[PDB]
């Protein structure tokens, strides 16, 4: 089990599942193989009736598809799409707290108010809205309007792009023609240059792309930025994270999606019926986290996550999970089919994702509080349910230091430097106790052993003193690994990033370094990183891609993920991918993307499935980008 | 050859591609051959770098994708993605020309105009726009904001949806949560719904996808009435077609593609260099038209339709081509590669279109004229290079009478009855004369012998006293077989469709009959028959479901006429395909599709491949319609 996946509480669940005969994800994968190798390359389109086509990556016919578009144009067309679905994912959760904002604070919603005052500020003035004598429900109207605004065409582009990168950046993509108009004209846009008889240039196909992509990145902006305001900011939490954070005695409810509107609410409601659930016999209700938007409650309040992505069945294999409470994106539908196995209350919520035989509750956010206490009835019923049935939860769990916004890192940072709060951090890249910044983003992948690359290439890059970053399931992987304890600074950490680990953590009243990896948010709160590296530029007065930061989706699965990877490209960073996106098919297009788009971005896409391969890959970008500043290296 | 066209022109063209080596679709589509049958049931997904997953239609493993999707949820998803790239094709082409509109009223474009006051001022009126005491370009400029401000999200759902049809029809459908929001709105949202691990059940899905439809007939609708307004409603026009239409002794260009924004002006420009052509050594500027937008300029301006469609390349083969001017949509990326063998220039217009080793023309609305001068002079200069030069355009046309816009066609019938203009058709179709309505729509697709389902089932129907109207390439296939000469009434229709057509003919000062099948133009202007059946339900009190209409695409290839197709399903029509959708993996979608929908909207679809049986069954639902109106049949 240990080739399917590095946890070993996931390994314990699969035992479980074998013997019980419960069909898992990798039982699934199992079955598929050999997968079609025009797929894998991308050399197959089925964009119009006359398909499907296909084109022989090597060989005799067919060599071009029956319209006359050539490996390069289908490829590029299929990435565009990917990048599309990506970003209308993102920016519909942004949408979706966009209209809760509005419905807040115009009164309809009382459960949800503005609970970050300060943020709103801030985000208003870097939009240009006045604030002053203002009442903060006319300025949120007036963040919430611009937010809508930005999905549409208007008389300015997309401001959670040009607002929110340095000008220098903005400068070079309009000249290139990037800058999204509105996020879903260019998600509307793609599915039209895509489609049969337009479009058919790769470079125009790609540049296409890079759009898009930037439309997807306002979406995380701007999903973060209105999540912030409704829910609170992130500041330094501990917490834990494994299948052991499943409570046998307690009611065990999982928060599973995205966007957390509805879990934020399960959150504050649960703790409301902490003595109806002692009444059911249960010690309480035991929220949990699973995917992103359990890393929202848990950057947020603390909530443990239970697990991640490709592994998420293996929390109802235990048979202690009372309810999963399903928003969007990232759920395996088989939760719906294992349910009937385990005993767990699946729920939807969401009009637009439904999944066959669970169970939908209707949520409006006018009736938060109400819905929330319907669906927690629902679980309170299914822990009776299981009064005397043996459960089988892994004691396994990991501690986990996590919270660290982009205002929570410059806070920390602040108690070396108060009134220049970068200067540490700068002054450390420079001396080169830190070598340079990496990003972990994205998901896991039944193709790739769970978590193994993140945590070998993590572990290379914190030998070598880089400040590593994560979110979403990369967060997952590392805080599951152990990356996000403290107590494992020494083992990991570089002497010199231990230095500085700990200088922040001790400043900060810890009297203990920070933790090994600094866990920035959900997939959403890439745009934190976002912030962090904008503003370093800003300090430095150079351009993201001249600053030692790299990207590392190492393990990725979903369209949002190869949306985020081509946003990290277009602002300018080196960016590895380590699995194999549906390029390889094209040659033209691959170097498009891994070499002449440095010359448009200054950012490329590193393709490397070998981990430690790729570890020395992004050491070696991290390593030019020092050089390229006179820095030894 | 006559299994690869039914058009002898074609059939001439393909002999002379074949002994010069030039290879057409037909030889690309048997190069293809065996083609996925994953693919073809629908029974594929790439939604993730999991895949791609394919699901065995019968026997053993796999069964399902790696995630847990069924082979309902695949079906449904991948449907799902095509009608929101159809939509977003056909709405963008509306918000073109709503820019250019706005652009020509604000005084930034004048080589386009109001062509159209009428039909500005009751557009204005159906949009709730005042026009009493307001100045032209003022209303103008408010159904442009109008239009634009029909693709996200506002106060009022999409107007070019709720306007215009019947209000109990709206009742239907809002009952049931199928009114567009925006329409990128609604295209994003499928996007999003349809990624990993969001929507997974099969009616949701569809429904959404129903409700995606409905923004794809908004954006045909807001086409039509825009192009209306900047360039004329069209009125009866005589004209000819097929590639006997070009002049060896002209410069012979092409406008090609959808929208006629830049074309339009081709036309009115190329009159003005009639002597700078003739001073080439021509005769002068033969505009001719392939696809949509020489339906476009059919329709206005009489411009002869050189070819349609799957035959596209068969123009360049003459040898006469001199120019194949390229806007968007529909356009085989081989005619780049075509030209270099046969002499032609192809020019791209549109900066989201663009095909490598083609020549690009940056049009600018603003720069109409000069655009369109330097692209004919390209041709000028074509012409001359082939002086000399032998070529072989088939001497084959046939004479087309066109122009039946719906204010053309109640004109039309206005001359039997001034003030009730629908009651001679009406009388018709309750005393029999005429069975019902049919409206053929769609492209041609190299699986099927080209033009053979468009004239089989044409056949049988007009036999049957079915009134026949028809749009974009099933226009094209129509006409170049015939059936637009009246002289063909004799031999094509059944007594009593002969007779309507004649007293209206006779009743117009024409002496003859209308032709057998009325032109009703382009793609979008689908939306022009639906016009005409939302007035005779209007004028009868009922809605679309219970008029004897139905609609048949049957040819299809574009995921636009998947769209279409699912639009006409969802406002209550019986509607036929002539090609296999990739639905046939899932039993359950297909029941949904072809019956349960019916208890939703009333429509349904009719998956038929042989025509014969085709005309058969939508007889079957015309006589039916007319059962449920109490009519004999
Ligand atoms: S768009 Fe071209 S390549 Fe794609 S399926 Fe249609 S004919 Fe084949
Ligand atoms: S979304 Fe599901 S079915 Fe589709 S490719 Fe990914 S794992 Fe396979
Ligand atoms: S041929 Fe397998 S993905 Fe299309
Ligand atoms: S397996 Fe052929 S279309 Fe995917
Ligand atoms: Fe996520
Ligand atoms: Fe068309
Ligand atoms: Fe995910
Ligand atoms: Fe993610
Ligand atoms: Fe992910
Ligand atoms: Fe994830
Ligand atoms: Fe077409
Ligand atoms: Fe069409
Ligand atoms: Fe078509
Ligand atoms: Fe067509
Ligand atoms: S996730
Ligand atoms: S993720
Ligand atoms: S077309
Ligand atoms: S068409």
């Amino acid at each position: 089990q240990n080739l399917k996946s590095t946890d070993r509480a996931v390994q314990q669940m699969l035992d479980k599942a074998k013997r019980e005969g419960i069909q898992t994800v990798w039982d699934r994968y199992e079955a598929m193989k050999p997968q079609c190798g025009f797929g894998e390359t991308g050399l197959c389109c089925r964009h119009c009736l006359q398909g499907p086509c296909r084109i022989n990556p090597f060989g005799d016919e067919p060599k071009v598809g029956i319209c006359g578009a050539t490996a390069e144009v289908i490829v590029a067309r299929g990435l565009d799409r990917s990048i599309a679905a990506g970003a209308a994912g993102h920016s519909g959760h942004a949408k979706h707290l966009a209209h809760t904002l509005k419905k807040a604070v115009q009164g309809k919603a009382a459960s949800y108010m503005i609970k970050d005052r300060t943020k709103l500020h801030s985000i208003a003035k870097r939009l240009g809205i006045p604030t002053e004598g203002q009442k903060d429900e006319d300025i949120a109207l007036e963040v919430a309007k611009a937010a809508l605004a930005d999905f549409h065409e208007k008389d300015t582009p997309v401001l959670w792009v040009t607002t929110v990168l340095p000008p220098s950046r903005v400068k070079v993509l309009s000249a290139h023609g990037l800058i999204p108009a509105g996020i879903d004209h260019e998600i509307a846009e793609i599915m039209h240059r895509t489609s049969m008889g337009c479009d058919a240039d790769a470079q125009n196909l790609l540049l296409g792309g890079l759009r898009c992509s930037l439309a997807d990145l306002a979406g995380c902006y701007m999903g973060t930025d209105l999540a912030d305001i409704l829910f609170g900011t992130p500041a330094p939490v501990v917490t834990e994270s494994n299948l052991g954070v499943l409570k046998a005695d307690a009611v065990n409810v999982a928060v599973h999606g995205h966007n957390p509107v509805l879990s934020d609410i399960i959150v504050s409601v649960s703790k409301e019926m902490e003595n109806e659930a002692r009444a059911a016999g249960a010690t309480g209700i035991n929220v949990v986290g699973i995917c992103c938007t359990g890393n929202e409650v848990l950057m947020r309040h603390g909530i443990p996550a239970c697990t991640h992505s490709v592994s998420q069945e293996m929390a109802m294999i235990t048979g202690a999970l009372d309810a999963m409470i399903l928003d969007y994106q990232c759920i395996q539908p088989s939760v719906a089919t294992i349910a009937e196995c385990t005993g767990t209350t699946v729920i939807t919520t969401m009009e637009m994702s439904k999944i066959t035989g669970a169970t939908h509750v209707n949520f409006a956010e006018e009736a938060a509080v109400e819905n929330a206490k319907q669906i927690l009835r629902l679980a309170i019923d299914t822990f009776k349910r299981r009064k005397g049935k043996p459960v089988e939860i892994p004691n396994i769990k990991t501690k986990v230091v996590a919270g660290f916004s982009t205002e929570a890192i410059i806070n920390a940072l602040s108690k070396l430097n108060a009134n220049d709060p970068l200067k540490p951090l700068i002054d450390n890249v420079v001396n080169g106790n830190i070598r340079g910044v990496c990003l972990f983003a994205g998901c896991n992948n039944v193709k790739v052993p769970q978590d193994q690359n993140f945590t070998t290439i993590a572990r290379k890059l914190l030998k070598q003193n880089v400040l590593v970053v994560a979110t979403g399931c990369g967060a997952g992987a590392l805080m599951r690994h152990g990356f996000m304890d403290p107590a494992n600074v020494d083992e990991l950490c570089g002497d010199g990033l231990k230095a500085v680990l700990t200088a922040i953590g001790e400043a900060n009243g810890l009297g203990g370094p920070l933790p090994p990896v600094l866990h920035m948010g959900s997939c959403v709160d890439n745009s934190r990183a976002v912030a962090l590296v904008a503003a370093l530029a800003n300090r430095l007065g150079v351009d993201l891609d001249r600053l030692p930061v790299v990207a590392s989706a190492a393990e990725a699965m979903h369209e949002k993920a190869v949306a985020i990877g081509t946003w990290a490209v277009t602002i300018g960073l080196p960016t590895h991918i380590g699995v194999l996106p549906p390029i390889t098919g094209s040659l033209p297009v691959t170097q498009i993307l891994t070499s002449s788009v440095k010359d448009i971005t200054g950012g490329y896409f590193i393709v490397e499935l070998d981990p430690e391969t790729a570890a020395d890959k992004l050491l070696a970008a991290i390593n030019e980008r020092r050089a390229g500043l006179g820095l030894p290296w």
